[PDB]
């Protein structure tokens, strides 16, 4: 059973870095007084990252919900052509998607295409915790909207990188040739083996966050110390390398998009 | 009484800071040359507080307005989606709010719900100067318009922040439950006391404008002197420390946007 | 009879700055296989300045036309949201603005509102050399549209700045209390007198093009080397101060927006 | 009574450090003494110290600092083996048993002591707890005319502060020589920084010197730089590197100060 | 007549500084000759002075330049120590007596006076009011074959500034000593600048040297960065580096510059 | 058995360096031993060697270091010519023949050496193999009451490596000389780290030293800058500057270091 | 024929400048060689030198030189004072007149000379024409067994370049020492580059050297950065410092250089 960090707040007792390729913002952020809220939601506090940095960052949409007991909302998403995705960190989530009902255990990934009418609930006696990201999904002619589905990573048989030594692997949810999405919520996974010298998977702008482990990663010419909780922003092109080091795995939750065109200025 | 620094002008006789993260304005920028003007107001010169940094900062404006005495406006605002805030800081002003009128004082605060019909004149035979937050408001279903209301700090007791020995807390004018509000203008006091680590109020963008003392405050592993009168703009994630050393309180006006989803590419 | 530098081209045989605050391009970037061109123009090559830096900086367009003799346009303007100013530098223009035809000398300024018919012809023998700047007008109820005129400046009694030893003037086009305006090109003007340690005249982003003399221009913090034909843009608090040492007049063309709300995000 | 910070050293087990190197300036945390990292002296018994000399490269050779740690019945006969080497002992943790000019003295902590270039004495820990004192070394500069220095043995806690005409009587300085004594050619003094406001002029020598914060915690700006200094750090200046402090913290801030004085400047020989 | 800038100490009490120290240049302005930051030397009777020596780490020992303030009476009998260290005393406010060679000077402010190495001398203020000089030193590079400069005492006032072949006679510099004598290893002069316009190369030396402003203000560019300097602020440069100046003040603009010359470069032994 | 890295020159045929000099460290890649860059010493035959000294400006002129290759029949009958020249000798591929303190020694790769100052030997590649060893040589400081240090050969390989108490034995150290030798004031050792984890302080000495990767590859973090580095590249520390490692290799990563230790600091003379 | 450029002075009148100043190299472009920074030596008749002599801070004295420009009859009779200095002269225009080893030498430009430590000689510009020379020094390091290296007269036109073995022998050099000569411990050479392209690996010296390009032009890399010299631009190189050459001109490129060889390490005195 693989276990995943969540913020929890607290009142503990700096390594964030801006710069005009990357971003990287420490775990440390995720702090009481500094969660959000949204509207018809019960007994629920979540962290806001966005917008890591200025530019071309308003694509995607990530939160780091937690329900209180017997918390959650029967209203969730305003938006309309808003898809998202659901990742249980920590707890049990209730997911209605659909009409069909889920309980969600650590691990636990949900595709929530746009429009459908879903709600969620933390039914349990314990804290539930979560991560939310959302994106206006992209239509496009003869292809159909994309159905959603619930499963968990922990029963996906991740997909060996190609090269050094096998060390290297990643869990997709979706097939590469379903130009039915837009966008991929994977993971990625790091064996405590050698050096990856090209740890890029995209080549655009996308997020990463640890989700376990600790590891000396390289952003653009510049070698970070990063882990669990962490996140990083890549602007584009920006060089990744990664030297995973820890005596456990190293893996981080990654968002991005895909198979379609890119944006022109409407001119 | 608690005093607040206003804009003057005059003729006197740098620490101006742009970093990718923050961006520091001293109030030595407010200089009469340098002055606006709004359509349909009579003796009237504001101070243009907003776009600090390039990038995401164009959900709020803010300015500094002074009135001439028998000054003022009857047409104040134009936009009909904008919302506001008015905070008096030196002078009396007279805001004629859904035809309800109010007598403001130096700390008095209103807020103004969008298209609600209401004017400001400075009835007295000094000048009168005030700070003016706008921002568009944004409408959601079943959560009803905010209501206005005009009350004063002074009258407000501090929410004191559950940390650093009771020395930091907050003057909030809305409850933090009340989705009907998508933007807190709030006043962050510190005491003399010692240092807060962690100064973070919020984890996106939003603008912090000193209205009394001098401190040392840390921008993201920067560490720059403010005093009354100075501005900063934080990015977002943009690391806040603050050391206090002043013989007196130092206290800041804050806003930033609050209980609604991330904007999204409409892509 | 003054005079204003205008980019000729030739075969010419780096001071180039881009900061986070400002940016300097220097007149050598004038080149002959770098100019421009646009629809329904006859004889006629310029040289675009806009976007100096990247972020907000969509507000203005600039160019520097040159018409060869017999050269010119019947349908110079295509947007029809689009207000301008004609500034002529070297040649003679003759301008048809609402059937009304100006011959315009060195010196020339004219202002046409948006959606005005007009129509540029140099009918002289010789080369004219001219300065285009333009901007989507910002209409406000009550405030009727501005009305076109043409003059010269060699015509306007510079307004003397309340300082440094009155070294430094102003010359302005239109009256400060003129609500129909939305936009102010004026021409600021220096002594070979002292230093001005403030010379900033508008907070937010705005234009600054060298027509004549030399000075030690200083933009936030840096100090640099500017003379006629150079261009400086800076993002907005960008400090300013100025050190003509010149034996004769500095001089630089200056266009900002103002008497308008700042812009905000439709959200 | 006062209070003074000892290195202990110790292995304790993210975060980067606090540690710089400028053109202008040197900040040493006090996590940089470590056990793995102490030094040794010949004809010393039961001794281990911090070294902490070259802060920065270029002209930093003329004073040598250590935090000597003498564990029971430590310490030695012959602790000086340079006959031009002058000295200022300051004890910071335990009792110290100093022989100087044939006289004993039971230095506590706050003890200082000056001994002049060539002086006989020796050093010993007749306690059953460990000891821990600074060592301050520097060549002397003889003059013609001028007589050496004589030694003495007090404790700065009996040492009234001579208050700066400023800052409301807030920050101010403790000397063990007097100012128009020019038989010294170096000061080792301990400037104190009451809880007060702001200084935004704090240097107190215009060429190179070193400062070991004995006790407290403020933001230090150190030429453009605001740094966080605590008791255990060591701040090195290059000259006329600017000094500001803002003391804010609920005790008394004060740190150690050595420089030399009172002597032309060193000029190349050709 | 001339005014010159001189140093009176005090402590005046948001605004960072001007203190620059890069890989080519250091600026020192003038508020650093702070009260509690002055000096001392052996023998001098109510004497204080501002250091500057130093400036940046490296090859920066040739030269010493003390910023002496002496009260009523002050001064001393045996002024010098060093048998091989010669001077330039500069006169900037007050009287000083001049006792050199047997022939006693008295000396205004504009005062310039040569003391070659180990020449007897003696400086006293018999006036009322302070005095303050500039006391510049070095050792004197002896050479066979060359005799020792021959001391002299003058005013600055009283010499013909030769104006520089350009920029229409707006730049020039006063000397008090002849290109040609070879017998002096060290210069130090007045560079003048008329408030006229731009001087694209106003570097005068191409080895290091310091430069203090005496009066006047300007835009002094030093390697890629303008700086401005006024009266009391001191540059010093690192060799080869660049130097273009903008003097747009309303008066006149100048600085003392000293420099070594005449002799062959300082080569490493072995 | 294990390995060690030996240059051999060459001159191998887009991509930078990751060579660097900092204000704190300086990072010098094994690309660097090139051919055309190689040096020679007096009465050397058959000799070529790679030169390591002066890393970064100021004080970087304490220790010597040379990567010497022999070809059959090279070497010297008067190696050293300095007698206050004192040395390391350690064979990384090869071997060499030693005849020190009349004792011939075959030397096989792992060969370590100490050479006292103003000793005699000689050396001389007796196979018909090339050969190739590092020298570091330092000035020896003769303390009063301390005799010299005695010779003595041996084989790194036959010691056992004093473990770090802490990283679960991830980290250690072999050394060569007992750390209370006060005869010895240099320390030529080797330290391994062992492909684990992390090692957040791996600074072991305070002042500067130099580093020279002899087998494996790691991230090292040299002041708040994290590098990789691998056989072959040698670090040069300025002081007090932070040290981390990230030894992740599948194999051992080590190196050799040399610093100076139990003596007093330098101080400039006066 | 071969051509060298010379610097003529003069003061000729919006650009910066490509003066370098880092902390692995330094730039000086020829523009600085300016008529008012001209220096002078004892006992020369019609001589004036531009000076070329620690470029950086640090280990930077080992050479020093001078473009020493000799109006008809000029020159000197005790040229050198230095009894230890060694030297190499090297004509770039004119003629000049050696008297080396009771030996006159007409030097036409390319002509090389080596003068040993404490050598008699003399140089006088007997023609109409002035005569335009380099002039390295450097103090000379005696090693016994050792016999001083002898003098020696030639021009660099009259010898092959030894072209290095790759690049398609577009790159070479020209040396005036057999590589095997001990006696000597320093190489003056000209390192030529044809018009070809790249050279990745254009390092010569690990250690510290000067570079004075003679002829053409090029993109040189030095450390990281790329920057276009000329001839008349010096280039100074700290140590390990990258050096990747680009020489696209339509000519030949080629630059004078100067290194320290044959010799240890120079170590600190203890």
């Amino acid at each position: 059973k693989s276990s995943y960090y969540a913020p929890h707040g607290g009142h503990p007792a700096d390594r964030a870095m801006f710069t005009e390729a990357y971003a990287v913002i420490p775990k440390g952020v995720m702090r009481d007084i500094v969660t959000s809220h949204l509207p018809f939601w019960d007994n629920m506090r979540m962290w806001v990252i966005a917008r890591p940095l200025s530019g071309f960052a308003e694509t995607f949409s990530q939160y780091i919900v937690e329900l209180a007991p017997n918390g959650g909302s029967d209203k969730p998403e305003q938006d309309p052509n808003a898809e998202a995705v659901l990742f249980v960190v920590e707890g049990e989530l209730s997911l209605t998607l659909q009409g069909q009902v889920h309980a969600m255990q650590p691990g636990g990934y949900a595709f929530i295409p746009p429009g459908a009418d879903y709600k969620v609930r933390n039914t349990t006696g314990q804290h539930t915790r979560f991560h939310w990201i959302r994106k206006h999904y992209q239509k496009v002619d003869g292809v159909p909207l994309p159905e959603a589905f619930v499963t968990n990573e922990q029963d996906i048989q991740p997909l060996v990188m190609p090269d050094t030594e096998g060390r290297w692997s990643t869990t997709r949810f979706v097939d590469m040739s379903d130009m039915r999405h837009d966008m991929h919520v994977n993971i990625v996974n790091f064996e405590p083996g050698g050096v990856i010298p090209f740890a890029e998977t995209h080549v655009m702008e996308h997020g990463l966050y640890v989700l376990e482990g600790k590891a000396v990663y390289r952003l653009n010419q510049d070698w970070v110390e990063v882990e669990a909780g962490d996140f990083m922003w890549l602007r584009a092109f920006c060089p990744q390398a990664c030297y995973s080091g820890g005596p456990g795995r190293f893996r981080y939750l990654l968002y991005k998009d895909v198979n379609r065109h890119m944006r022109l200025t409407l001119n």
